[PDB]
């Protein structure tokens, strides 16, 4: 399902970039 | 002129938290 | 820090940005 694989890989982009706003 | 551009990335930095708040 | 640090997170935060506006 892409419903769901979509939806991981969405969080998986807010991690990154939860991490790249903590860098700056 | 680099206290400017810092000003800059404060905004920047505190959108994109509110952004990945809203995420 | 250095400036080559600086370079790469912007680029990384360019590409990362775009990534999310491709998902949502």
């Amino acid at each position: 399902g892409p419903m769901e694989e979509q939806r991981e890989i969405l969080e998986q982009l807010k991690k990154t970039l939860q991490m790249l706003t903590v860098e700056l």
